[PDB]
């Protein structure tokens, strides 16, 4: 019940397993382009990748 989705790219830093969710957001408009960020559906291990 949180706004990502299941993509299993990058892998946590604590669980060492593959059930990552990442958000594709672009902080203040649609124009000021996306940043990505990974975070662990599993301990909550998040960080990011741009
Ligand atoms: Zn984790």
């Amino acid at each position: 019940k949180t706004g990502g989705t299941q993509t299993d790219l990058f892998t946590c830093g604590k669980c060492k397993k593959k059930n990552c969710t990442y958000t594709q957001v672009q902080t203040r408009s649609a124009d000021e382009p996306m940043t990505t960020f990974v975070v662990c559906n599993e301990c909550g291990n998040r960080w990011k990748f741009c």
